[PDB]
């Protein structure tokens, strides 16, 4: 129902919930998936105004619906915390370097 846009992505309430449960899963279980070994740290270098508290996780979330297995990521991302509380969806699409903008 585009509750949060990412550039051209669009994602449901549950396509969320549905990558963050993964990437909540693989981090419980100490295992990281891909060259940049997702799940990892997210320290909000950017600064967003998140509601929840740390520490962050940033998982990749696949605008095919499928969930991340290692392969190529993209460029968005759902940030979790050890609560498994969604603290934000983020993404590279709009922003310069490595850099992160909020999906809207
Ligand atoms: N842009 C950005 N990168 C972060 C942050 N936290 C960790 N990183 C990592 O710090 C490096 C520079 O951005 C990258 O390895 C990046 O990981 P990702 O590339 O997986 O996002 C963050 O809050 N913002």
């Amino acid at each position: 129902a585009c509750d949060y846009t990412c550039g051209s992505n669009c994602y449901s309430s549950s396509d969320v919930s549905t990558a963050q449960a993964a990437g909540y899963k693989l981090h419980e279980d100490g295992e990281t998936v891909g060259s940049n070994s997702y799940p990892h740290k997210y320290n909000n270098y950017e600064g967003f105004d998140f509601s929840v508290s740390s520490p962050y996780y940033e998982w990749p979330i696949l605008s095919s619906g499928d969930v991340y297995s290692g392969g190529s990521p993209g460029a968005d991302r759902v940030v979790f915390n050890e609560n498994n509380q969604l603290a934000g969806v983020i993404t590279h699409q709009g922003a310069s370097g490595n850099n992160f903008v909020e999906c809207t």
